[PDB]
């Protein structure tokens, strides 16, 4: 029984941008009201309650490469 | 029994942009009201309740390459 | 029984940006009201309650490479 | 020539209210854009340009009596 | 020539209110943009340009009586 | 020529209020942008440009009586 996992990646995720700019994130204020009575969160729970969040994200590049490799033998 | 996993990737995800700009994210304020009584969230639960979120995302490039590799032997 | 995990990565996640700038994160103030009565959070719980958060994130590059490798033998 | 201006007012503008309340003025944000080039406003001009105004007016009483009296002799 | 201006006012503008309350003025943020080039405002001009105004006015009484008296002889 | 200006005012502008309260002025932030080039305002000009104003006005009484008297002889 012979298993040979030889993946090969010579790829290139690339970007060229000239001027990147003149960006205005100016939201008028938000209004939020949250009320939570009885919360029984027992096993592997991810919760968010009442977020009011402003983000500006201006990466010059911002290129993402996600690889996963899974060899499972049974 | 002979297994040979030899994938080959010479690909290129690419972008050229000139000027990138003059971008105005200006939303008028939101109004949100949330009420949650009895929440029994037991196993592997992802929850969001009451989000009020402004995002500006201006990547110069923003090119994404997702690869997955799964070799499963039984 | 012979297993050979030889992955090869010569990839390049790359960016070129010229001028990166003139970025204005100026949100008008948010209004948030949170009330939580009875919260029984027992095992592996991640919670957020009442966030009101302004972020500006201007990486010059901001290129992300995520690789995972899992060899599981049974 | 005999002029006799004898007006008589014994009137009563009246109100009774019990509980006055539980009033919620919660408008989502407005969006307004105004541009005015050449405005030659010379004599007795009242102008408003670009109003974006929220009012809540809860008088307990709020009863108005307007009287005018004009005697003009020529 | 005989002129007799004898106005008589025994009026009563009145209010009774019990509890006055539980009033919530909570508008989400407004967005306003104003641009005015050439404004030649010469004689008795009242102007407003670009107002963004929140008012809450809760008078316990708030009863108004306006009287005007004008005797003009020529 | 005989002129007799005898106005008589025994009026009463009145209010009774019980409890006055539980009043919440909580507006989310406003966003305002004003630009004014060439403004030639010569004679008796009242101007406002770019107001962003929050008012709470809770008079216990707040009753207004305005009287004007004008005798003009020519």
């Amino acid at each position: 029984v012979q298993i040979v996992y030889k993946p090969v990646d010579l790829s290139k995720v690339t970007s060229k941008c000239g001027s990147l700019g003149n960006i205005h994130h100016k939201p008028g204020g938000g209004q939020m009201e949250v009320k939570s009575e009885k919360l029984d969160f027992k096993d592997r729970v991810q919760s968010k309650i009442g977020s009011l969040d402003n983000i500006t994200h201006v990466p010059g590049g911002g290129n993402k490469k996600i690889e996963t490799h899974k060899l499972t033998f049974r």
